[PDB]
């Protein structure tokens, strides 16, 4: 008037709820001509009208009639007859643990730049729990890992919620992905608890710059190389991922004569001639060359390309003589013609072999290594020869060798 | 025999090279006797065959001779007759500071990430110079910028080359551009110089994190409040750049009783409802949003969606008798019938007022708030009125006010 009842949730059916009648005032000497019957749409109880026992006559679920409430009381109201009276009952439901905790989803991708540092804290989903009280108190561990570790916190109402710390650097280049396990248990009894796994997926970081594999690209070519022909290929390697390893390779403090005679391809770094080689005009180009990736780190080595010498130009000859005229009384010995041969080769092919094709009475007689002088060697008479067509040849010592012929008149006068 | 003159480049034509006569041991006595001419094909020298002077017959330009050759030598021979004789001739060609440095191009970007590092070395291109010696040697002057200094390195032979350091971060979000101005001036007489602008575009980093405008969105809504209307809607604010500034919102620790409700778009990030609030299940929801960037960069706000009570549930009756029995002869004030009106709403939409409608020999006494006792008030007999169809009215204070009807039929017995 009114009485307060107190039972667990989850009660068999029939069990004792309590003595309505006794607790009411009520005596058994009247227990079936007052009829006492309980009303609510909800049959949850139902009174003995034997002996006015109150008792339980369904399932009676907390979770689905209070929920979250942190209290649990259903009112209803006890009737009588002879005479009419309403009596009103309350029963508080407690709750018992007989709900585990639970995750979203069973596992959970997180991605983590490896540029995070140490002590950095990521949000962790807390676990659910359909009981109240401590039975759905949660209370988190995570498994032992070496790079992660786990703080718990508390909200201002007292429930627990975890973190995932960084206790250690991350490495994508060393380990892309993290198997961590995450339980959660209850505070009620029997113990509950429930696991999660969380894959933590290492995003990558442009940390990595480009790496040539020689700080010196050096090679020898001819001269006579055709053009468009694959002189070298530099490469440069980059630990990381995606845009952070694509790199594009470039000439750098290149000239114009070079700018025009060699190439260097962006992507795949092979370098090309698109000009003409000459050995005669530069043996050597040192160039520098440049690797960039996506986050713009660059890396710089350099190419030699050493030219060697190809026979590819003839023996010249240059001449001289008095107006090409002779006096036929000249003495023996008599210089006659000068002759200056050159050759733009090195080497032996640069060497010169220079000779007289003919049965002349004239003669070459050798001054300096490039400088000879046709002398006469025999009679001279303008009656019977007046003229000679003189001819000199001058052959390289290359391989194959290379010549050069050039005749002169030389006039015989009285 | 031999001999070697050394003359400055670029000189006028007809510039005294030498006396080849007078320095060969010639004689002005046999000038013409001896007809001395030079032999090249180059038409650089002419000598003149009155007094035997060397001089200069067309332009000698030392960089189209000899490029960047060290040392220019023009070797080349003069003839004599009379008799004939090679004289070999060399002639030193020496440099003049005729030419400017010059850069490949005016303009110059160079992307330099904002996550430099204070003292970051950048290579710069080095300015070209056709000259030698001194003439080429370049001196490089970076103008004054509060940002970015300038260092001058040298080469293994002692030619210059500039790099560009950073002495102060960068912060694309506060500058994304830096204008400088390079100028490299050479060693010769007279000085020349050259210059050429960097534009240094300040490439972005996701250096900052989304923020939310506010920690907290609260805001109050009626039940009755259809589905898919907007309720709030949040924003998140990113500094950086691309995909460093998309921001991606999700819902965390979010149940199933609120997923089958609520709905925040990962893009626009409003929020809508995809259910039905009903007050009397939930008055409140507490929410916490997660805003996310391209580089995973985190941000987290709370949402608080109240929810307001509406006179959506009428009242209900619940009546009991003894079995619908009334004895003809019962006293006046007897209890007849048991009234139990209940609302499941809140305030005013929950207060009940329980009337009778009729003009029956009884009344409504009230006993608590929600309790009624339908008392007898007249005259009963079974052989006049044998039944009475008794309706009980029952309607809340709400606006708009609802309201319901019970009939009871009680029996009037002997
Ligand atoms: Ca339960
Ligand atoms: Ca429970
Ligand atoms: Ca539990
Ligand atoms: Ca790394
Ligand atoms: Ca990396
Ligand atoms: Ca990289
Ligand atoms: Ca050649
Ligand atoms: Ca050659
Ligand atoms: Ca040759
Ligand atoms: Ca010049
Ligand atoms: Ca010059
Ligand atoms: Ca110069
Ligand atoms: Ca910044
Ligand atoms: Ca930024
Ligand atoms: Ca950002
Ligand atoms: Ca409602
Ligand atoms: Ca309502
Ligand atoms: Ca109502
Ligand atoms: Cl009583
Ligand atoms: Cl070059
Ligand atoms: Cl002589
Ligand atoms: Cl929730
Ligand atoms: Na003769
Ligand atoms: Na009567």
């Amino acid at each position: 008037e009114p009485i307060r009842y107190a039972i667990p949730e989850e009660l068999d059916r029939g069990s004792l709820v309590g003595n309505l009648a006794k607790d009411l005032g009520f005596g058994v000497g009247d227990l079936p001509t007052r009829n006492l019957r309980v009303i609510a749409e909800k049959k949850f109880f139902t009174v003995s009208p034997e002996n006015g026992n109150l008792l339980v006559s369904d399932r009676i679920d907390r979770e689905e009639i209070c929920g979250k409430k942190s209290t649990c009381v259903l009112e209803f109201e006890m009737v009588a007859e002879k005479p009419l009276n309403f009596f009103h009952v309350t029963v508080l439901i407690q709750d018992i643990n007989d709900n585990p905790p639970t995750f979203s989803q069973n596992i959970t991708e997180l991605e983590i730049s490896e540029l995070a540092l140490t002590g950095a804290t990521f949000a962790l989903e807390s676990a659910q729990d359909p009981d109240v009280g401590v039975n759905s108190l949660q209370q988190y561990y995570l498994s032992p890992d070496p790079h992660f570790s786990l703080i718990q916190k508390e909200n201002l109402d007292g429930s627990r919620y975890p973190e995932l710390v960084l206790k250690a650097p991350l490495d994508r280049e060393e380990q892309p992905h993290h198997h961590l396990v995450l339980t959660a248990v209850d505070g009620g009894e029997p113990s509950r608890s429930c696991t999660t796994q969380i894959r933590v997926i290492v995003a990558d970081a442009n940390d990595n710059p480009p790496v040539f594999t020689q700080d010196m690209y050096r090679v020898n070519v001819a001269e006579n190389l055709p053009a468009g022909s694959s002189v070298l290929k530099v490469m440069a390697i980059d630990m990381d991922e995606g845009i952070n390893a694509e790199i594009i390779y470039a000439f750098i403090n290149i000239g114009k004569e070079v700018r025009q005679l060699f190439k260097l391809d962006s992507k795949t770094g092979e370098l090309t001639t698109i000009g003409e080689l000459d050995f005669e005009e530069r043996d050597s180009y040192t160039i520098g060359v440049e690797a960039k990736d996506g986050g713009h780190h660059t890396a710089y080595c350099k190419v030699q390309i050493d030219i060697s010498d190809e026979n590819d130009n003839a023996p010249e000859i240059t001449l001289a003589s008095e107006s090409q005229h002779i006096q036929e009384d000249a003495e023996l010995g008599t210089a006659v013609a000068l002759i200056k041969t050159h050759d733009l080769d090195s080497g032996f092919n640069g060497e010169i072999l220079c000779q007289l094709k003919g049965n002349f009475p004239f003669k070459i007689v050798q001054d300096t290594k490039n400088t000879y002088r046709l002398v006469t060697d025999g009679a001279l008479d303008r009656e019977q020869i007046p003229e000679y067509n003189v001819t000199i040849t001058a052959t390289d010592k290359g391989n194959p060798p290379l010549s050069s012929s050039k005749t002169i008149t030389l006039h015989i006068l009285d």
